[PDB]
């Protein structure tokens, strides 16, 4: 194929352990998620993968996943670009709640609506939210215009602010011949997959990307996948 | 009063900091990683904040930068890596200890190399065990034939570094970005020489400590307004 693209979704965070919604909250990897990242890097290493540029979010679970990979494949000297546009979905008011508090507070029907809807956002994170300032006033977002910093996001929203970065920053790089590695989050990566494969909103809702596993696309010169996405690792995983 | 912070990596594997590690991509030792860790803790306890970091393409410095940024919770910061911040290239001596250098070249020539600002050591030849390792390394495949050193005098190292300073770090400092620089002894020495307008003999005298934030306060023209400062006990 003309081009090769590798994506990796970060692994288990500290907050997955507590069953808490992270979104834009900057949770670090759990030890186990760190190990997933190591296994993924080892898979790239064993397959002799080489990259020229790396993209990731401004969230430390994705950034650390990237570091761990670059270490495994002995390519820590690569340029790395970080952007909020690759951030996890902003879960708004649900940020910091766990599963139980959320089901108790909103009921099964409303939670099903949130999980199954493509353009239904969860409640906005209001200024009295425990993490309002921790997130909304983090200087790493100082450069965002008033309307780019979200209070909550549907999947459509997350994909809408991620795809501009794909089209304007990564695509040019792929067409330049640069081998690209994107280390990010399930939902912004969902956006990229939906675009690459022209999936329906229904299909993309069905799709969950495996964590800590390198996801290889062989693409033609128009960035059209020449075959289904493949994973790297041992025969088991 | 602009604030600029420099840090020099610590000990590398297999004693290579005492074997002219140079352009060989030696990793930090556990001890050297701990050194970076303390440097980061000190930067945190003092609440330092940066807006952009520069480093070399050598992993001991890259890992020092990673470790600092971890400790200070600023892993989201933009990072620029450039071979111009690379350690001095010690040519054929790369990998040799003091004794082996003396055996192979003589005390007289070794002392001259120590004290000389513009005398390079012998080139690293194709029979050197690191020759293809370094010179055929993908990370340098964008350098011109005249850019990829086979050896370097201190002058060569500083000459190759200062263009990156001028063309890339200074503009960030002027726009007010708080710059952090993680690199190596001799590339940091070039920067210090340019800051403090030092002499050849002076910079060859200067010996920057490792694992310890070095702090400058600059003015609208980027001249230091006090001696450098060190963060710790
Ligand atoms: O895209 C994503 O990020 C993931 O999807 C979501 C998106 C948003 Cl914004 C918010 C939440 C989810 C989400 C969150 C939690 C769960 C979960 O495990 O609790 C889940 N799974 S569920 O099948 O739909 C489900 C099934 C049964 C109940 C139930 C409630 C009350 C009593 C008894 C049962 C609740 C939820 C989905
Ligand atoms: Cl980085």
């Amino acid at each position: 194929a003309a081009y090769k693209l590798v994506l990796i979704r970060h692994g288990e965070s500290a907050w997955n352990l507590e069953n808490r919604f992270s979104g834009w909250y900057d949770a670090d990897l759990s030890p186990a998620g760190h190990e997933e990242a190591k296994r993924g890097g080892q898979a790239l290493r064993d397959a002799g993968y080489e990259f020229d540029i790396c993209f990731t979010s401004v969230q430390k679970r994705a950034i650390r996943t990237l570091w761990t990979v670059l270490d495994a494949i002995d390519q820590m000297w690569l340029p790395v670009v970080r952007t909020w546009r690759l951030n996890e979905r902003h879960y708004g008011g649900l940020t910091g709640l766990n599963k139980a508090e959320t089901a108790a507070k909103h009921g099964e029907a409303q939670v099903k609506i949130w999980r199954r809807s493509y353009d239904v956002p969860p409640p906005p994170m209001e200024p009295d939210h425990p993490f309002y300032s921790n997130i909304s006033k983090d200087r790493r977002y100082a450069d965002l215009t008033e309307d780019q910093l979200p209070s909550c996001e549907s999947l459509k929203d997350t994909i809408a602010r991620a795809l501009p970065f794909w089209n304007e920053e990564i695509v040019p790089q792929i067409k330049e011949g640069k081998r690209v590695l994107i280390a990010a989050h399930g939902n912004s990566l969902r956006g990229i997959v939906k675009h690459l494969e022209g999936l329906s909103e229904e299909a993309i809702m069905e799709l969950n990307l495996p964590t800590g596993i390198p996801i290889v696309y062989e693409l033609d010169k128009n960035l059209k996948p020449i075959k289904p996405m493949q994973f790297l690792g041992d025969e088991e995983t």
